């Protein structure tokens, strides 16, 4: 048997089939098990019509065998494209090894492996070409766009695999396919998925500014414009202030600096590096949390 | 030397260029040696316009030699995308050895050969991402689209391997390539070619009806319109009526729908399975063939 | 740790960024040390525009380590889409084992690399699927456009490792990344270097006919204008007249015509194959070169 085939197979049953119905409409993605308890990852994009019109929708799990089972949704993240939803008493559920995003390498050999009973579901294979990758990911309905720090491959990630997992060649799921490829690193997905499992809700740091990227000769994220109240406005952010620098993470443009916001801690106080007027100017600004009542 | 480059040097003889000329056009494919007489199988598309107009075109195939060769057309079904040809007492033809398309796994690697003397001939390499994936198919010319039950590859399939083969990591080919890749199996291939070959000719089911595909909580192929005398009108099919199984292929899209006709027996008794005015239905219909002079 | 994995690491050090800058604007691109005097090679489109306005731009060579140093234009050749850079009293630089083009067979097994610190740096992997594939290439701002005889590659070219080496796997530059891939290769690259390096320049034939393709039973390149003066207005060359083969060079296309001129030597006398009203005729053209002065 083939080295690719091989793991492919060994991961089929930990790999499912999402599909959400209403009256005179149907989505359809992937999706990994996680947990025993029944626990399933999959993207945002995949069930964010169940979430935003429940009293429609209505969200079915089918396992490898064909067998479908209702399914409930636990909590969802719009701004890292991830989800869990939960089947009830089903047993002989074979869980995904996670493996550690941390020791990937560019030009390890991936799988980007979608359901097998899905429609359109497509098995691809590559390299993974770049690592904490910014991506630009457009936000379904009502939910907002997003930027994450993604794993780059030259498998190609579609329809027919967005949602399942990447694996390794270990069979091991070192990230999640979202839809030249990009996927959710296992390492933000574990954590998001945790708060996600405990509470319902994950809590991000905002600090309120909107930034255009630049690129010249003095290059970074330009403000746009700094709200009302913002912990921006606090700290002495201006219009047509040029960052390069958050926290401890340069900023190149627009995109990496919505990730790096991301990896401030709330309510701690961050050095955050802006050039105005050709002066160097560092100046401290506490993150808000997105979500106070539930911080 | 490489264990894919090693590979591909083991089939180009086999693998072919196919030249179509008038006056003022010209048309380039690939196709395949198949039998030591000189039988060679491409693409209904490549050879599509020398069969309607016959009187101002004319087919070479030219080797890996650079020997160019007159050639005749035996038999094309626009319905598999598939053609045959044959050349002439032309000897010391190095064939092909074709493998079996039922053995053939989701992850094992392949490479997508094309005419070494082509033009824009391309060699792709990848990996089989699905198997028996529906997909329709644009019929070139007076032809008729249709709908094939294909193996699905994410080696790139173009312009400069259509018509050339599919091969495994053993030589051998396991499928046909059309113009994200997507091939016409080895073992339908085989079976249209014997009947192109002894007949010019393969005659097909037909039912006499046109299907829309619908997805919703009820899903499959919905009907457009049945003809007057067709075996569906006969068999009590009806406007509006919603197909979820044909034959004993459970049919999802109007797309499976296509394929599952197609392996029906003529003549012969089929279960069709109709959702109606929310109520399932199971009525009984007799194909006919598309040519009964024919048949 | 991964065959492919190993591979690209062992190159990283001799893949550089390339980072053009003015007032308003920034580009930015791959390259590779091929000399340990400091000597770097990329594409002509990367710096293109640092060349046309040098009184505005700066180009800034960043290696593995992050250590960003200033870079002065030794020669560029929009031909070839090469361009030589050279860096100064800079130590402890990796140079590249270049190979040789010539030893390249389709199917061998690739890897497209892109700069480490790049901003949309890539690692692309693949196989040779063509060689010796005239390729139009467009040429940035007041530069011409041209056609290279190119190595193909299905490992994506893109804008992160163009200027970046085509290596095998070896860890040897067999070719140069062009921006459905193609590579300019190793063995023209050397050339066009050398001559870059030694003069500023290097210095091209000339004909003097524009070509338009044409594909039917009498093909090759039609010819549209022929200057006055031109070595083919000289030689006989005449307009609606049909290149079959220049020099010793079999001509298919208006692409390969522009290659096939590019081979012959300048001053000597070539062998021109032209059919006209269905008559054919060899004439004799002696190739001028496009720079005098520097010839």
């Amino acid at each position: 048997a083939g080295r690719f085939t091989k793991v492919a197979a060994a991961v089929a049953d930990s790999v499912v089939t999402i599909e959400s119905v209403s009256d005179q409409e149907g989505m359809q993605g992937s999706g990994v098990i996680v947990d025993g308890r029944g626990y399933i990852v999959t993207n945002n994009h995949v069930i964010s019509e169940a979430a935003n019109n429940p009293s429609q929708f209505k969200t079915t799990v089918v396992f490898n065998d064909g067998k479908e089972v209702p399914a409930n949704l636990v909590g969802r993240d719009p701004k890292t494209d991830l989800a869990v939803l939960k089947v009830d008493n089903v047993d002989n559920l074979t869980v995904a090894r996670l493996g550690d995003s941390s020791k990937v390498r560019v030009g390890d050999e991936v799988l980007a492996v979608g359901a097998p009973l899905g429609l359109r579901s497509t098995v691809t294979q590559g390299i993974v070409s770049a690592l904490h990758r910014p991506v630009p990911l457009s936000g379904e309905g009502s939910d907002t766009d997003t930027v994450i720090d993604a794993i780059q491959t030259d498998a190609s990630i579609n329809h027919g695999n967005s949602g399942g997992p990447l694996i390794d060649m270990d069979a091991q799921v070192i990230g999640i396919n979202t839809a030249l490829g990009f996927a959710i690193p296992v390492n933000e997905m574990k954590l998001v998925a945790n708060s996600l499992i405990k509470d319902g809700k994950i809590v991000h740091p905002t600090l309120g500014i909107s930034t255009r990227s630049v690129s010249n000769a003095i290059s970074g994220a330009q403000v746009a414009n700094v709200k009302a109240g913002s912990p921006a406005q606090k700290g002495g952010i201006l219009e047509n202030d040029v960052i390069v620098k958050v926290g401890n993470r340069a900023v190149a443009d627009s995109d990496e600096f919505v990730v790096a916001v991301r990896q401030l801690a709330i309510g701690q106080d961050a050095p955050i590096e802006v050039v105005r007027e050709g002066r160097h100017v560092t100046l401290t600004v506490k993150p808000d949390p997105d979500s106070t009542l539930e911080h």
